[PDB]
């Protein structure tokens, strides 16, 4: 049989494993073909599926994120164009545009899954501290006072800190900054995608909010040292009363039950993120899957795309690992009722935003994670006091070096 190569980044908690789990039923009905999954760390992914693209040392497919797509299809030769190849009639129309390079109508990607981060919160916590989730998170100001209510409570053995949120560069520096500046009223670039726009009035106005959270002792400041994955890992001990995270964690907070007893899957809640003065906006994002144009079983690996597509094998890789499908016929299954799965799916569907989908866009990202992580240096007063101004100055410097790269 064709042993189909595949890159996957680490999508839930024992990412090959799962991944087989899903495609047996894909070699059940196709005996020729079989799938090895090799994992590659999220911050090695760009370096190395860019690498794998120049030198032509590939596996045959490899998961990319959603916002690197254009990047990687810009690429002369790289890719298999996937346009006509891929019923695009089965898809959400909303999770096609980060398949596409922005300006034309080439499509290089396949969607895969999709995400959005929502506000995690200790039930247990709120419930001490008179703060009610659905409603007293419903605005920015609203949260604000929240966190003023949470902060320092004692809960278990422990002060909780009201909010946990990492600052350590990673490529959720610029995520977890997004939906501050969609719902500020501010946006990344223009409606073209050509120019960078993040240091207008607006856009400032959700940077300096969110960002001076942790100056105002609301965001626990030590926290910003760390990155998502410890981040994600702290909020699972029990550590922060709230945190924005994505629908992942719930997998390793289940098992932690299993395996470990630490009940805090069964005390802990999701809402939407706050609705900011531009109405409700979140971080859209998720995977694409690519056929690197160097690939000798081209045919088998469109096989395989197709069957990642299928009903069966959205909802079931949803089960898994927790996000969200983007096959609309996937969302007939109960399952997507779940009382934590349905807060994320109505908030990507009715308020989700992704970036603009061009070919420099993951060299934005590179440059964001170093550039806006900055601010955290700022607030975390690493070198002098802290100020706005030296945030301002920043933005402006991150928004040039965008404009260059656009
Ligand atoms: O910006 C590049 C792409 O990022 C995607 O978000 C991913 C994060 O970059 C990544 O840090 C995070 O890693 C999770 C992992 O999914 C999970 O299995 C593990 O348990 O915890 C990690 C965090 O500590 O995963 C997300 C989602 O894959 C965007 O989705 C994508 O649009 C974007 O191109």
């Amino acid at each position: 049989s064709v042993k189909l190569t595949m890159w996957i980044m680490p999508n839930s908690d024992t990412p090959d494993q799962d991944l087989l789990k899903v495609v047996k039923p894909f070699t059940d009905a196709n005996p020729h073909i079989t799938v090895e999954p090799t994992v590659v760390d999220w911050s090695a992914a760009l370096t190395k599926i860019t690498a794998a693209a120049t030198s032509g040392e590939a596996p045959d497919i490899t998961q990319v994120g959603s916002t690197w797509t254009a990047a990687i299809g810009a690429m002369e030769g790289a890719l298999v164009e996937l346009t006509g190849k891929i019923d695009t009639s089965a898809f959400v129309e909303s999770t096609l545009q980060s398949a596409y390079i922005k300006g034309t109508d080439k499509m290089f990607g396949m969607p895969w899954f999709t995400e959005t981060r929502a506000l995690f919160y200790r039930k247990d916590a709120c419930e001490k501290a008179g703060v009610n989730p659905e409603t007293d998170f419903a605005t920015w100001d609203k949260f604000k006072d929240a966190l003023k209510k949470l902060n320092g409570i004692e809960v278990d053995g422990k002060k909780l800190a009201a909010l946990g949120m990492p600052g350590k560069n990673d490529w959720n520096v610029v995520h977890n900054f997004s939906w501050w500046i969609y719902g500020a009223g501010g946006d990344f670039v223009n409606e073209e995608g050509t120019q960078a726009t993040f240091s207008s009035e607006n856009a400032l106005k959700g940077i300096k909010f969110y960002s001076e959270l942790a100056v105002e002792g609301l965001m626990d400041e030590p926290s910003l040292e760390k990155n998502t994955s410890d981040i994600e890992s702290a909020f699972g001990d029990g550590a922060y009363a709230t945190a924005f995270m994505g629908p992942w964690v719930i997998s390793s907070y289940t098992k932690n039950k299993e395996e470990n007893g630490n009940d805090l899957i069964d005390k802990i809640g999701v809402t939407m993120v706050p609705e900011g003065p531009a109405g409700r906006y979140a971080f859209m994002g998720g995977s694409n899957l690519v056929i690197f144009n160097s690939s000798k079983n081209k045919d088998e690996a469109l096989e395989l795309l197709k069957f990642f597509a299928s009903k069966e094998a959205q909802v079931e890789y949803s089960k898994v690992s927790k996000m969200l499908p983007v096959v609309k016929a996937a969302y007939e299954d109960p399952y997507f009722e779940d009382s934590l799965m349905k807060v994320f799916k109505e908030q990507v569907d009715k308020y989700g935003k992704h970036y603009a989908s061009v070919p420099g866009w993951a060299s934005a990202e590179v440059i964001f994670s170093e550039g806006l992580s900055k601010i955290w240096d700022n607030v975390m007063e690493v070198d002098g006091a802290y100020s706005y101004d030296k945030t301002v100055q920043i933005v402006k410097d991150v928004e040039s070096q965008i404009n260059q790269i656009l």
